[PDB]
């Protein structure tokens, strides 16, 4: 656009570029992602659902063949503070507060009926005041959720829950819910949970950890339309083994957020309860910009 001067690209998005660039009227510094009816009209009510957890969205721009997003700018990522970290951990406070926020974001967007469908620590920004923010909320809705980005890069699977897997039509809040699990296993560990490679591999990933799910744990499930009879049956692990040294509330709150059932899953409000909330706290990270 004629009025925001690009200072540098920044990434590459599922739909998009994103450049670092400054708007000319006003002086602000602002992301700015370049797109390529009814997809207008999902993406325009996005303006209205604001909270100090969601990554603001300042405007939108249909011109010439192309859809410009003007968003709030945030200096770094969590997948390349995860890697920054890789060494000596993030510390559990900062994990908790990031968790506390992240479900803050979620318990609101849920509360309107608006879910994201592709958490993952790329779309997840943080500041130095310790605040961290979901970007690219309400995006899957407008446009779904390709095999690959506009550069042909494979979207990751390792977030996905087992329900989308399994071919349901119908996606609840819940979806948000398992990412974020994921999310939080990783940040604990320092190593993906679910690192999967293909449909099939993501799946039996889950699986083998969780343990196969039958009618006892998920009502329903041998009647989805990608299940099959011929999955392997393999036993649950023991939680204990799954995000060392996480302690029992931590261990509780996760397989709370990883529950089979989508309707036995617990709710972003719900979890803001959980007694590993009770001594959070607001600690700043250490970047270098
Ligand atoms: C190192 C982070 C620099 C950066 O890109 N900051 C950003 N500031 N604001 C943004 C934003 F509103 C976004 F939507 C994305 C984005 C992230 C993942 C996929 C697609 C878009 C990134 C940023």
């Amino acid at each position: 656009m004629e009025n925001f001067q690009k200072v540098e690209k920044i990434g590459e998005g599922t739909y998009g570029v994103v450049y670092k660039a400054r708007n000319k009227l006003t002086g602000e510094v602002v992301a700015l992602k370049k797109i390529r009816s009814t997809a207008i009209r999902e993406i325009s009510l996005l303006k209205e659902l604001n909270h100090p957890n969601i990554v603001k969205l300042l405007d939108v721009i249909h011109t010439e063949n192309k859809l410009y997003l003007v968003f709030e700018f945030l200096h770094q990522d969590l997948k390349k503070f995860m890697d920054a970290s890789a060494l000596t951990g993030i510390p559990l406070p900062l994990i908790k507060s990031y968790l506390f926020q992240l479900l803050q974001g979620l318990a609101f967007c849920h509360s309107h009926r608006v879910l994201h469908r592709d958490l993952k620590p790329q779309n997840l920004l943080i500041n130095t005041e310790g605040a961290i923010k979901l970007a690219d909320f309400g995006l899957a809705r407008a446009f779904g959720v390709p095999v690959r980005t506009y550069t042909h890069e494979v979207v990751t699977l390792w977030y996905r829950a087992p329900e989308i897997l399994l071919g349901c039509k119908y996606y609840s809040t819940a979806v948000d819910i398992w990412s974020l699990g994921c999310i939080f296993a990783e940040m604990v560990t320092r190593r993906a949970l679910f690192p999967g490679d293909s449909e099939i591999d993501q799946l039996f990933r889950i699986f083998r950890t969780l343990g196969t799910p039958d009618e006892v744990v998920w009502p329903g499930v041998t009647s989805m339309p990608d299940y099959k009879p011929s999955f392997p049956k393999w036993a649950r692990q023991d939680f204990s083994k799954v995000v060392p040294p996480l302690d029992e509330d931590g261990r509780s709150l996760l397989s709370q957020m990883l529950h089979y059932d989508p309707n036995k899953r617990i709710s972003a409000k719900a979890a803001l309860a959980h007694p590993f909330f009770q001594d959070v706290t607001k600690p700043v990270p250490h970047l270098r910009l």
